[PDB]
């Protein structure tokens, strides 16, 4: 029920001038139907099934390289092991890092950031 | 040097509460948040804050999981050295109140999280 | 290899900003963080982005917290090697930021944390 383990974090934009959604909900719908089919494939590959908490977001950096005035629309996807179901951190981290490429490719995004953070997790069921 | 954060994550419920929106959602959770952390700090003078963020969590349709994620809220907050003397005790304190939550929002399951962090408190 | 990530929680003042919904406030927290990080670049050629985020922060009514919660923004971002060559200098420099946006958003206290974080990039 405890233990320490990882959790990881994505930012991704939403790409509006591909996808062309107009609202929040839409970018949070579009970036979580990718990842839940990725997620799904991966776990018929692996047995790993990587759940992610997805939360709207704005990044700012400079106008200068792109970004809007006030900031870009994103989304942060996070996610814990639960070893109720990982046996193996290092399986589960070489997976994140797979999805995180495959959510990079598929919402043509020209970079992306994921991280690994150290955390202690109480599971309660 | 350094303290704790925590991370909560839960369901909103919907069904059970017949809230409308994610803005209801908050409301409900933060009120919720509120009168428990109130409740425990009457007792043991622990006053746990936390920092309430909407989100959809995606997981297999299969265990359950709307097509495009379940809505739900992230609760967050910081064991701050000026007001917490006990780490163990306030580690103890979150927990308590992240059960507490867990059942007064009918969830099955429930992840709290405890991440190190260097908090620098500005006033 | 680690890096650092930071966040940040910040009051939006609706009050002084009159500001009326969530957005709103996003969108003028993430003005003045842009401001302020291209001004400090522009000094130090250290720029701090930021990924912000709507919330609410609940804490004790005896200490004027409003019910359910107070309208509150989570700015994160972390420290990229990539353009990072002194993580003493970057933490320095969103210290830095983090008292300015205290001020401009005429906050009476602020929390700025720092967690160790192991960043992939992909380009
Ligand atoms: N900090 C910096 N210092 C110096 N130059 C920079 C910096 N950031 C960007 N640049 C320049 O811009 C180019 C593109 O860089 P990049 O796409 O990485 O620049 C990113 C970061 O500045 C910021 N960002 C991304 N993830 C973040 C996170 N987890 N926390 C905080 N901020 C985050 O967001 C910027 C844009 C991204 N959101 C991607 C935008 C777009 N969707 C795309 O795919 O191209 C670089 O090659 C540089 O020339
Ligand atoms: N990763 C997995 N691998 C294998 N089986 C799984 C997995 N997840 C769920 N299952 C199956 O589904 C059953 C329910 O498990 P559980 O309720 O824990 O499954 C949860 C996780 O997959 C995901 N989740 C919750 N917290 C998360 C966090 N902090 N980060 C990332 N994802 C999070 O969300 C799922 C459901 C929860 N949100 C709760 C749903 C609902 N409100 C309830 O109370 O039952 C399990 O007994 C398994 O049979
Ligand atoms: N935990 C506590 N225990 C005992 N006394 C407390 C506590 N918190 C506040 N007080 C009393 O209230 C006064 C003000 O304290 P403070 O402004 O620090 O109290 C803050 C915390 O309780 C909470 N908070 C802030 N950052 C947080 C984070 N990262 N995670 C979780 N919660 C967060 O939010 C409270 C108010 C802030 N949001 C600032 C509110 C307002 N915008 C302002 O600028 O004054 C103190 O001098 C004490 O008298």
């Amino acid at each position: 029920s405890m233990g320490k383990t990882l959790r990881f974090e994505i930012v991704s934009g939403v790409n509006k001038g591909y996808f062309h959604t107009n609202s929040q909900s839409e970018s949070l719908d579009l970036v979580g139907g990718i990842w839940q089919k990725i997620a799904k494939e991966e776990f018929e590959k692996s047995n790993i099934y990587v759940s992610a908490v997805i939360k709207p977001s704005k990044t700012v950096y400079n106008q200068e390289w792109g970004c809007p005035e006030n900031g870009e629309e994103t989304v942060v996807l996070t996610g814990v092991a639960n070893e109720e179901f990982v046996d193996d951190i290092e399986k589960w981290k070489d997976t994140v890092i797979k999805l995180a490429k495959e959510l990079k490719n598929q919402m043509k995004q020209s970079t992306l950031t994921c991280e690994f953070i150290e955390t202690e997790l109480h599971y309660f069921k």
